């Protein structure tokens, strides 16, 4: 059903852009790592829903396509903040001992998005799948920068 993947896609967008405003405000304490962490868990478990969700969904339509494409790729750049939000908080985050979990934390959610990407492409339109590809690679690329710098 193209209403609730597009349901989805909006709940992974508040995560996203709640996990960047405890980013910006770390000051390398554990207990705000914590707080932070939580949010990390349910974005997981939200772009697992929209994969399982996606899955269930036959062959979108011309304009259902054109929809969940245009919530997908709307992701791109509060995904770019996000992961900027935490690259500038690498002093913290080393102060606080928690570079293996962001690390961690990178490696699955790149995982996970990866799934849900390949998901929505199988019942995009044709044109549409090209489209969400070349948007996921740019996101994919966002993943492998911040992971580099936490490595
Ligand atoms: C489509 C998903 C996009 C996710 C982009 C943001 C990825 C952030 C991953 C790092 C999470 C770290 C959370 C706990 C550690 C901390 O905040 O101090
Ligand atoms: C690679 O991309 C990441 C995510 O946007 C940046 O935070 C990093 O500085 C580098 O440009």
């Amino acid at each position: 059903d193209a209403a609730t993947i597009l349901s989805d896609l909006s709940t992974i967008k508040t995560d996203i852009n709640t996990l960047t405003q405890h980013f910006n405000e770390f000051t390398g304490d554990l207990l705000q790592a914590l707080a932070a962490q939580a949010v990390e868990q349910q974005l997981e478990s939200d772009i697992d829903q929209a994969t399982a969700d996606a899955k269930a969904t036959s062959a979108l339509s011309a304009a259902d396509s054109t929809s969940v494409t245009n919530a997908l790729l709307g992701l791109k750049p509060d995904i770019v903040t996000s992961l900027d939000a935490i690259v500038a908080k690498k002093p913290q985050v080393d102060s606080a001992g928690v570079g293996s979990l962001v690390l961690s934390d990178l490696n699955a959610l790149q995982s996970k998005t990866d799934a849900l990407s390949g998901a929505l492409q199988d019942i995009a339109t044709a044109t549409d799948k090209d489209t969400i590809a070349s948007g996921t690679q740019d996101i994919d690329a966002a993943f492998s920068s911040a992971i580099a710098v936490f490595s």
